[PDB]
């Protein structure tokens, strides 16, 4: 039973190649290419073979979550990887399997089926997908994604993932500035560390 | 005419002596202590000999600077430094000099005194202080900080200055993990584009 997303056992240009997320695409079965495929046509509403930023928020996603524009523009700058405004077919398999994965993921935690997740919940789930913040951070992420809302509903849930997952993404981008020394083994325990000190910037 | 932070000629608990900003402490002049006391006093409205962040909230500072709870809280990670949630009167001094700096900046660049900021003029004055950011950084600042305002006025500079300063807080804080290696000397350029990535994470 496995959400960790730095140990997504296996079942494109060098911009998709090279990101911390690729192997999400690697546990991708044959069968599902064509599923995701007329999924991304449905979001690709003016059939240009790319998504748009406008796209991703009128689309339907796995287990109907929608997209705020502010987390639109998040999914955006985390799988853009070649900075060009526009989501390919590549970079939507990804999106696509970490938003499959973090609705999985939900469902899972949401023992009582209330359609969301208290706050205390909150932590142990993220801990799942790899993120390893303390419990300050686990609410704070709360409270500044739920729009004022008491409890974590999917939306609120996917807003969180995609803020942990982009913050992944400004570390690596960080860290390979070679004046930082050579390049460390990804640790997710240190990396949990810079993720507390992040969150606390958007306070 | 000298406005750079990691430049600041020469005119306490530990928690204060090892913090980044303690080169503000040594730009003030003995007469300056007891004038910076009358307002540490003023703003210390319970008269407990420390300022809490509702106390930020209602004081009035150099400038005529107010600070909204987001702003204030902001001060309170920068200056706090024995992560008490008190600002001692040590730790006002160099809010207080930070402050003083700030807004005879602002003044300084105002040159058409319309007490406001064009967008565009908000880099040079970033520059200045030391945060060496890209265009795309400080427009997106001024964006963020300005809560729909077309310009730039002296409270929304300081918010910006705030976050910047927070963010050079956080990547001492991030650095001093010897997961990283040695710790290397600060260089503004290099820090510069930790502020670029970090703020793209807010939007
Ligand atoms: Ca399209
Ligand atoms: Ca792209
Ligand atoms: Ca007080
Ligand atoms: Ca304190
Ligand atoms: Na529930
Ligand atoms: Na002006």
């Amino acid at each position: 039973a496995n959400f960790c997303l730095w140990n997504l056992q296996p079942i494109m240009p060098p911009s998709v190649r090279n990101t911390w997320w690729f192997p999400l695409l690697n546990t991708i079965p044959l069968d599902q290419y064509t599923r995701i495929y007329q999924w991304f046509m449905g979001v690709d509403r003016d059939r240009s073979g790319t998504l748009e930023i406008n796209e991703l928020m009128m689309g339907q996603f796995p287990g109907g979550i929608r997209l705020s524009p502010q987390t639109a523009l998040r999914m955006m700058r985390i799988f853009d990887t070649d900075f060009n405004g526009h989501i390919s077919f590549y970079e939507f398999m990804a999106m696509y399997k970490f938003m499959e994965l973090a609705y999985n993921l939900f469902v899972m935690n949401d023992r009582n089926r209330s359609g969301t997740l208290e706050p205390h919940e909150i932590l142990p789930a993220l801990q799942q997908l790899g993120f390893y913040i303390n419990q300050r951070t686990s609410l704070l992420l709360h409270r500044l994604f739920a729009r004022g809302m008491a409890f974590c509903d999917l939306n609120c849930w996917i807003a969180i993932c995609a803020f942990a997952a982009q913050t992944r993404s400004a570390y690596q981008m960080i860290f390979m500035n070679p004046y930082y020394g050579p390049m460390k083994p990804f640790n997710p325990m240190e990396f949990g560390k810079f993720l507390d000190v992040v969150t606390s910037l958007l306070e």
